[PDB]
């Protein structure tokens, strides 16, 4: 007997630019492998990996989040007064609350606008930037930042001759806003419950809480299960993104897959048939699996290189914890 | 050339149902006065809880969450094949990694759906909210479990004379799908991360884990601060709240404030300038504070006590840590 409002928002909306964040210190091989049993040779050929940023002792996901956004509002050529919200997405805030979110904002000079973390293992920032996109052509904000931030630094066990040399830490950002040709397709996502715990954190925080004399929580990862299941499953995944985006793989200009292992990477190329020419994200070679931050930090080491170019037609795919994947097309930033 | 397509979706959504999981074990007032120089009396008439809801010990922010889902989807008479992305919303999932998201998912059979965790302390069932009716706009979804679950009972400091009687445990899903007529109004939220510091973890999980004998983290409560906050903030920001859903103060037959003390919502009630007759959530009564649980708790007291009737036009204001914000008008599920 009484109507609520049906409105809308701008329809066409891209990433209006990237900017990355990663902490001063480089941790080679070298120095990671010695704390193991290992070699230098070893790392690189089984993972991509050379040498990995760690970030200080006083530095945070939040923190870094802060200098990402800065960068991507400087790329934009915008201030946080343009900005109507953040999604900070993430694995490694440590506080259950309050959200990191608020404080990005607040860091920022914009201390009111809309804001949430995302949690979705890897696979955070393409959720983040799908769940952008429809908040800003729902018409509930005009631009946005999305920011993937972490340190996984901490939660790493020096002892693990798993996965001690994978994961690093880094934020960095995207402007989300409205642009004059549609800049995002839609969002592929999904997951796969039943091997949840193939990346996990060991012990729930609670029971670490109650008995401190047990062992401390370590991330743990189950290298063939998500190897196989990555490597065989995230080519459709890729293949349904270029559907949506009504896009065929001849037309694919830059390759933004999440960063866990250049072998995984490697394969995902031949199976998703592009040209021969396109341009694969490599940064894991500098960068290491920094989660959630892989492909946004991605995609400005493409950029910072040349190698991609604002414009450019990219397919972005993101897996990991969870079991989760979500994957877009979208035009280059910047 | 080449240009990214668009997809869109459903125009009008509304929540079809509402699913609530509250555990068997009630804690009284007396009860929580063991640990603390009180009274029932005090407790009640200061907050307006009498008892509350602690979970079990095998029991957590997933198991309830999933109980949670399974009655939203019997209600609006749907099983998991009818969902096509599940969000979860919480601040006690006690794992940096993997979200909880997924596991529910798997839980309910929809081992492969689409998901993830959105954290933006109590105002994170808003969001979710928000994010999940703007998804099935841009035609990424048809129909959602949106679930709101909280585990806070571990967080409590047994000790602490101004918050151990506020928290409390629970959950609530709600299914968001296609409807006739316009059943969700736009979001309106925000945040202020300058009082980032008013509902807290005290020390971080790391700090913590690096020193495991020392004290360890609880929730941390600046009672004055939120009161005040919420007491003069809120009323604007509901105002806001129906004003894109073109209603007036006057057509708001339910208002579902946060649970977070009675006296607040007293206040806002007159602050809105409600009808006399207009019907106010009270769940805390039994239920005490159950952060993002607490709305979608609270829609289905009032429906379950036969208070609010499905359809009948409703204001939702979350508010809560980070401080942060969100509110929509709706009509009522079930
Ligand atoms: C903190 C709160 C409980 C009131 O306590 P308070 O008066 O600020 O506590 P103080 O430490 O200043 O002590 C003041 C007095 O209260 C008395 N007191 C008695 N029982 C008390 C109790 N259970 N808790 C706190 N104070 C109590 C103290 O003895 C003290 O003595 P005095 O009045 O003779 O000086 C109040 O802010 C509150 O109701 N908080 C929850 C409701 C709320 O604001 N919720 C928003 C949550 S999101
Ligand atoms: S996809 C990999 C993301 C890694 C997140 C794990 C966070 C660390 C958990 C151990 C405390
Ligand atoms: S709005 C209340 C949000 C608080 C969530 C409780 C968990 C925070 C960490 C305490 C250890």
């Amino acid at each position: 007997m009484t109507e609520i409002a049906t409105t809308s928002g701008a329809r066409s909306v891209g990433l209006l630019s990237v900017g990355a964040y990663r902490p001063e210190r480089v941790v080679t091989n070298d120095e990671i492998c010695q704390h193991i049993d290992s070699s230098d040779e070893w790392i690189y050929t089984r993972t991509g990996i050379k040498t990995r940023r760690f970030a200080a002792d006083d530095e945070s996901a939040a923190s870094m989040a802060t200098e990402a956004c800065r960068r991507a509002l400087s790329n934009a050529g915008l201030s946080a007064a343009d900005i109507d919200g953040v999604i900070v997405t993430t694995n490694t805030h440590f506080l259950q609350t309050p959200p990191a979110a608020p404080m990005v904002a607040a860091s920022l000079g914009a201390k009111g606008i809309l804001g949430f973390d995302l949690s979705a293992g890897c696979a955070g920032f393409g959720y983040a930037l799908g769940a952008a996109a429809d908040m800003i052509r729902g018409g509930g904000a005009a631009t946005m930042l999305v920011v993937g931030t972490e340190k996984l630094s901490p939660t790493i066990d020096m002892y693990d001759r798993g996965n001690c040399f994978i994961f690093a830490d880094g934020a960095a950002a995207v402007v989300v806003g409205e642009t004059p040709f549609q800049g995002i397709g839609p969002t592929v996502a999904g997951s796969d419950g039943e091997q949840a715990d193939a990346i996990r954190q060991d012990i729930d925080w609670i029971t670490f809480a109650q008995n401190p004399s047990g062992p401390r929580p370590f991330v743990r990862l189950e290298g063939p299960a998500v190897f196989r299941w990555a490597a065989f499953k995230m080519g459709d995944v890729g293949r349904r993104a270029m559907d949506a985006a009504g896009v065929r793989p001849d037309q694919i200009d830059v390759f933004v897959p999440h960063q866990a292992n250049s072998r995984i990477n490697e394969l995902l190329v031949k199976n998703l048939q592009l040209r021969p020419d396109a341009v694969v994200a490599n940064d894991i070679e500098h960068t290491g699996n920094t989660s959630a931050a892989s492909i946004p930090l991605a995609m400005a080491e493409l950029l910072t290189t040349g190698a991609a170019k604002p414009g450019d037609l990219a397919l972005l795919i993101g897996y990991g914890a969870g079991l989760s994947y979500a994957a877009q097309v979208v035009r280059m930033p910047k």
